[PDB]
């Protein structure tokens, strides 16, 4: 009976340090595992992807994900299965033909931008986390990241958050926070949020 925790925020918002950090502070036995919500980018079609190269496809819009593959891997692992998380290549708009196995934890955290917009997704949940960091200081990570992990100019980075993601963000990421149990500003640094997230974790198992 895996506990599903969903955790949401912006771009570059620390969901990941986040989850991360309560994985370490739950150690202090639980297995736990993090999935990625980026894990489960749509495969592209031909001209789709050549919208994305000329920067004109829009991956910050609820249907840019796989939505329909996430319920039933989200589902499966519900039901204690041992699933196959798909990879997904920034740096091509590419999903792999690489798959990775997850088997069975006591704790899942899945972690997205758009984790909850989905009621479906969103009722697997028994807590849910959005993650608060100041939207200057996400933009700052955000470009970094994108030209050294993603191989990306700056230039059409900054035209790609002008023109999706912060329209986006606000139009479709925000509103979620409303369905959020624990809302953390600051993030990963926010310790005395997470601790208590951690212990809300631990008096329920
Ligand atoms: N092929 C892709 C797919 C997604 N993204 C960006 O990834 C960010 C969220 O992880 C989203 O903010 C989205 O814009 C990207 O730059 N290129």
């Amino acid at each position: 009976e895996p506990f599903l925790i969903g955790v949401s925020g912006g771009t570059a918002s620390g969901k990941s340090s986040v989850c991360a950090k309560i994985v370490q502070l739950l150690g202090q036995q639980k297995q736990v595992v993090i999935l990625s919500q980026d894990s489960f980018y749509r495969v592209l079609t031909s001209e789709q992807k050549a919208k994305a190269l000329k920067g004109q496809f829009n991956f910050d819009h609820p249907d840019a994900f796989d939505n329909e593959l996430i319920l039933k891997t989200l589902k499966e692992i519900t039901e204690g299965k041992t699933v196959q998380i798909p990879v997904y290549d920034f740096v091509s708009h590419s999903r792999k033909e690489e798959t990775v196995t997850v088997y069975p934890a006591d704790v899942v955290l899945f972690e997205g931008i758009l984790a909850f917009y989905s009621q479906e997704v969103r009722d697997l949940f028994q807590m849910k986390l959005f993650v608060d960091t100041d939207a200057d200081t996400r933009l700052s990570r955000r470009v970094l990241r994108d030209i050294s992990e993603r191989g990306r100019d700056l230039e059409q980075i900054l035209s790609q958050y002008i023109t999706f993601v912060k329209p986006a963000f606000e139009e479709f990421c925000l509103p979620t926070k409303k369905y959020a149990d624990v809302i953390i500003p600051r993030g990963a640094d926010n310790l005395v949020a997470i601790n208590l997230i951690v212990q809300h974790i631990q008096d329920i198992l």
